[PDB]
């Protein structure tokens, strides 16, 4: 049987290849995760087609309906055998889908558009000129509005009361925001995809303080998954083989092209 | 019926060591460290009651190749000596392959250990070199890291460490360090980053760690596999990150009170 991998439009773990209207199926992609998808198959001997996430969210539990949606919902629903993709390990989706070992680190991070007087997290609490959020439904929203940190705490209480929204549906929103604001919005998002979009044109972004937290993504498989076991193994051996590290270097900082 | 878990755990500082009156001291209260206070908030969070105990012959596991024979924590695990391991373990494949792993609750990578003014700022720069000898702890991640890369840069240091004599390779971190300290810059140690960076803060201040970390892994707890205690002990660690417990943990016990300024 074809395994149904659930992913997320997300640069440079998952894009469409330049022409992709011409091209079908897994071919359309390229990316971190495409590769990624290609060697955790190949090592676990699967056929596999890669399918974008229905609602582009990466999966957060309504607190009404207690409903899952992005690409949590997916594996929860069955809608999909494995998720291949930077989601996040956490504890509210370890608790409703499996995750293998981490595949890559990283931590909430602050990006700022050059020039803008803002060093930490603690300086954004401190002030109103400059608004700042995060992305939708996803782990990092989660880490303000659970956090009992003052300074997380504070930023949180700001933020979800904020006017107008700061909160935005795609990373891609939020770098766009942050470059159109003229230095009057900060936006919260994981390491990763700050410095990948740190090297990129019009080089007019940077990340600025420490990570305020350290964890993970995980491939995930619906709770109780046969595939969970070789998944797991396959992680590991690509990490000790050099692997993970060659496709980050590869999607990365090659074609650096930022000064 | 609740019994008590057996952890197994060993005496690498800062993670468990043992406590200036020790021998006024019975049962766990003998040892304080990260790896202590991360076992009593594990045991705390999943409701059991725990005893520590020191693995016998001070190593962290590996297979003899031969005899099929899994030492240290490991071992205790695989042969049902101890229920639980919580210590600076590290994750490997060969080692998920017999028992549990939960979430890494630490991230670490191997790194170079150098007396301050040795001339090495990298894995390349000891390998095209003989005058500075070098070497890793034996019965770990790091030897076997060595002993299995296909990458150029690390064959060829293995190739050379696996034949030196004499042997540049210690069975304690404490040794390493000793080593390191003695040798006038003519002996660097490959050691997990998380080791290194709380020997730099150590007196007398002589060491320091170079170049970036030559891969990127972590520590987790594991179990026999099939345990029951598995699933509530990964959950544990999960909480504890999030809540920035472990971050509190890894200050308090490396940088709260370095000794180099
Ligand atoms: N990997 C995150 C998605 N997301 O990306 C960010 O940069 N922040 C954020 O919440 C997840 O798995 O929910
Ligand atoms: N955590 C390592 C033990 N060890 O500590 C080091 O610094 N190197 C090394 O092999 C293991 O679990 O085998």
């Amino acid at each position: 049987k074809t395994v149904v991998v659930t992913t997320i439009l997300e640069s440079p773990y998952v894009m469409m290849k330049k022409n992709h209207e011409m091209l079908e199926g897994n071919e359309r992609y390229e990316g971190y995760c495409v590769d990624l998808a290609a060697e955790i198959a190949k090592h676990c001997g699967f056929k596999y087609k890669l399918t974008i996430v229905g609602d582009g969210k990466y999966g957060a539990r309504d607190a009404d309906t207690k409903i899952w949606n992005g690409m949590v919902g997916e594996l929860v629903y069955g809608k999909a055998d494995i998720a291949i993709a930077p989601l996040t390990i956490t504890l509210v989706r370890e608790e409703v889908i499996d995750f293998s070992k981490p595949f890559m680190s990283l931590g909430i991070s602050i990006m700022i558009k050059k020039g803008t007087p803002i060093e930490s997290a603690e300086d954004l609490s401190k002030q109103t000129e400059i608004a700042y959020g995060t992305l939708d439904s996803g782990s990092t929203k989660e880490f303000f509005r659970r956090s009992k940190i003052a300074v997380f705490d504070k930023m949180w209480t700001y933020m979800r009361s904020a006017e107008p929204s700061v909160f935005v549906r795609t990373t891609a929103e939020g770098v766009a925001r942050v470059r159109k604001s003229k230095g009057k919005y900060a936006y919260l998002l994981e390491s990763t995809m700050n410095e990948y979009i740190e090297q990129r044109k019009p080089c007019d972004t940077m990340k600025v303080g420490g990570n305020l937290d350290s964890k993970g993504y995980g491939i995930a498989t619906p709770k109780g998954s046969s595939l969970g076991n070789a998944v797991n193994l396959a992680v590991l051996k690509l990490n000790e083989q050099g692997l993970l590290d060659k496709l980050k270097n590869k999607w990365w900082y090659d074609k650096g092209e930022c000064g």
